[PDB]
């Protein structure tokens, strides 16, 4: 759920999720895809791709469980929905924060800027 | 759309909405809902709680026509869901206003990983 996916991202990145990654770029957020801007904002659309691949289980209200130890994130067996949301999630907080070197405020938006047509997932 | 609805915040409020409402507490932006912390926060908990009576048209992406009018809000489509969708945002600017006596500036950015489950809507 948006409840894991959040914190996932804040224990990887340090950053908040919503301030960071709520709207920055063209995948980043809560607005569709579109062509990735940079790394972070391709770590957006791997993420929403992920989603897409899911069966049934509904990746922004479906908790799952996952831990923190050693602080990496491991997904709960679950059942295979909720194991590979949760792998969705863990992808895109790790990729975030891998990317964390050339993330630019500059991507950021209020309203959605310019962004070329995503490849279908 | 996302353009509407802060004009409105803005014309209510008189507060840039995305530093303002942004990322405010559990509800206001991004992460769906929490626990609201407050009753800023609350109108943006009502306002997503809105967002989800809306039958066919989209709050984040869809345009709609509201005009101001002595300084009032009028929503003004012939579509019954852009009709539904201004007035849900009309609401939470309106909230907003309202509640500007308790906004809490330290929620602005709220991190909200911290935020508690929402009740559903
Ligand atoms: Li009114």
């Amino acid at each position: 759920s948006l409840f894991e996916l959040g914190k996932m991202i804040l224990q990887e990145t340090g950053k908040n999720p919503a301030k960071s990654y709520g709207a920055y770029g063209c995948n980043c957020g809560v607005l569709g895809r579109g062509k990735p801007k940079d790394a972070t904002d391709r770590c957006c659309y791997v993420h929403k791709c992920c989603y897409k691949k899911l069966t049934g289980c509904d990746p922004k209200k479906d908790r799952y469980s996952y831990s923190w130890k050693d602080k990496t994130i491991v997904c709960g067996e679950n059942n295979p929905c909720l194991k590979e949301l949760c792998e969705c999630d863990k992808a895109v907080a790790i990729c975030l924060r891998e990317n964390l070197g050339t993330y630019n405020k500059k991507y950021r938006y209020h309203l959605k800027p310019f962004c070329k047509k995503a490849d279908p997932c």
